[PDB]
């Protein structure tokens, strides 16, 4: 193998044990395959092509697969790729990622040729996952001092690193001049910007660390680093956790619970106004995603083997649907906490969720069919 080289791919197609929604496993599971983060484009527009990182070359790779003809294209090579904060431009032309740690790459679809969009600077280290305006013409993302920064290999080391308080810059990067501004900088752990989509004024960021010790986890800021407010107040032993913006950009969603229960509430937050609602309970799950217009939403059931499946949240109905098991055991391969993780999303026809699971070995990528049931 090797950058351009095509590989085919058996689709193993089955109904799940429990729902008997039909299910299809796209790779081998005597390979580790792996989806991106849940939040980053990996469909092209009319959902024929996927973005995915394989080991098939040796080290871990992107991908991208033909669903229609089930073959897939190597499309970067060597050892420092990050396999999971990639994504894929709007007019489906472009990969963008992260190798060797520093390096914002733009890989070019119908050449493979790679170009260095930014180069994060010796005195700091990129943190996190960098994330695209809609236009996808600036990024964001997190650098951190390098005298602050420490591998954060387990989490234990992850827990302690927050007292720390470690000297963190909001960037934002143009991606046609390679121009980079500092937005916010503070010595206290920042995390997971994300530009709100289809409104370059408005980034969301968090206070990383532990849930129950932040002051706030979610916080909102203009991009010209002015206006820097809290989502919302914490109440007594509230936690708040998995936020994301609907894609359509309406509302940011995250997932709320109280000390001394172990219910779980989905709440949506407006930009503008700052009202936050709750929308409905669920079960625990590890990751929360919605549909383009946030009437659907997915979550994958969490770790305590305790909860195998998959839930899709329909919110015009305020019904609940487990779907499929995702059957994950949360294990970690080479060292990825990651990697194991469902992180389910939906595909761009709204009909199926894209999954990883290590089920049937290693880590694969499947497809499950929503039943009729979630429309009723
Ligand atoms: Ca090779
Ligand atoms: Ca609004
Ligand atoms: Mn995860």
């Amino acid at each position: 193998m090797a950058k351009g080289k095509q590989i085919p791919l058996t689709f193993d197609t089955y109904q799940d044990a429990s729902t008997g929604a039909q299910v299809t496993r796209l790779t081998p599971p005597d390979v580790t395959c792996h989806r991106n983060y849940f939040y980053q484009k990996c469909f092209t527009r009319d959902g024929s092509k996927l973005l995915f990182g394989g080991a098939f070359d040796g080290p871990w790779n992107y991908y991208l697969l033909d669903l229609n003809t089930q073959v897939a294209t190597q499309l970067t090579e060597g050892r420092g790729d990050n396999t999971f904060g990639g994504f894929l431009s709007p007019d489906d032309d472009a990969l963008f990622y992260v190798k060797d740690g520093r390096n914002l790459m733009r890989v070019d679809l119908a050449t493979l040729e790679e170009n260095v969009v930014y180069q994060v600077p010796a005195e700091w280290v990129g943190y996190g996952t960098w994330v695209a305006n809609s236009d996808c013409t600036k990024l964001v993302g997190i650098e951190i001092r390098r005298e602050d920064w420490v591998p954060l290999t387990d989490w234990k080391k992850f827990h302690e690193f927050y007292f720390t308080k470690p000297c963190c810059r909001l960037m934002r990067v143009d991606l046609k001049t390679g121009e980079s501004t500092v937005i916010l900088q503070e010595n206290q752990w920042l995390g997971h910007p994300i530009y709100r989509p289809y409104d370059d004024s408005t980034v969301a960021f968090c206070h990383e660390g532990p849930h129950d010790l932040v002051d706030a986890r979610m916080w909102l800021i203009n991009e010209d680093g002015t206006n820097m407010r809290k989502v919302k107040t914490h109440a007594e032993g509230e936690s708040c956790t998995h936020e994301f913006w609907v894609p359509d950009g309406s509302a940011l969603v995250y997932v709320s619970y109280l000390k001394g229960s172990p219910d779980r509430f989905i709440y949506s937050a407006d930009p503008e106004t700052l009202e936050n609602r709750q929308l409905t309970s669920m079960p625990a799950c590890s990751h929360l995603m919605s549909n383009y217009d946030g009437s659907l939403m997915v979550g994958d059931g969490s770790d305590a083997e305790n909860d195998p499946f998959l839930y899709v949240f329909n919110m015009k109905n305020g019904t609940q649907h487990r779907v499929a098991r995702h059957d994950t055991s949360w294990k970690v391969f080479e060292g990825d906490r990651q990697v194991t993780h469902p992180h389910p999303s939906f595909t761009p026809d709204d009909k199926q969720i894209l999954f990883t699971s290590d089920v049937h070995g290693k880590p694969a990528l499947y497809l499950a069919t929503l039943p009729e049931s979630v429309w009723k």
